[PDB]
């Protein structure tokens, strides 16, 4: 990479804006997270998801459920109301970024 | 903001990004830069836009030069052959996550 630094700050944003767009549509494990943000190229563990997802419940953008399925307790992320409302933000700080230098 | 943390990432990256378009369109003093940054709705001050702008030319970005004109010394930056080279990667990035999510 040319610019490190702004793929370190970029990546950190769409990482974020991409749970929040998946927990939108569905409910999500991390694990499965993880392999679809790989599948879109990007370098995340689940080291450095997991914490992202319980700061995401924290500021109160995705709420989790434990649930015991088929004899195996794995917990589940949803967006909140106010996931929604900062998916539609933050999709929108997007689109003018690129309407403006592309 | 609905979600903080993504507005400022994003606006941080949004930020070294309009620097390089703006750098390579022309010469830029930093003053110039923060009043053009703060038309378009960033939060920008001397205290963050300096540091940064120090960190690009690090990096090889921005190359910048301290000239005499009309009798007055400033300094003035300009992107570098890598700059130009980290603006497109840093598009390309912008595109891609705008298709993705958009
Ligand atoms: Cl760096
Ligand atoms: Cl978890």
């Amino acid at each position: 990479a040319m610019d490190p630094e702004f793929m370190r700050e970029f990546q950190r944003a769409a990482v974020r804006l991409h749970i929040l767009h998946h927990a939108a549509d569905n409910e999500v494990h991390g694990a499965w997270l993880t392999q679809e943000l790989s599948r879109h190229g990007y370098r995340v563990s689940p080291g450095t998801l997991y914490p992202t997802l319980h700061r995401l419940e924290a500021d109160g953008l995705l709420v989790s459920e434990q649930r015991v399925v088929d004899g195996r307790a794995r917990r589940v992320y949803r967006a909140t109301p106010a996931g929604r409302a900062a998916l539609t933000e933050d999709r929108r700080a997007l689109e003018e970024l690129a309407r403006e230098v592309l």
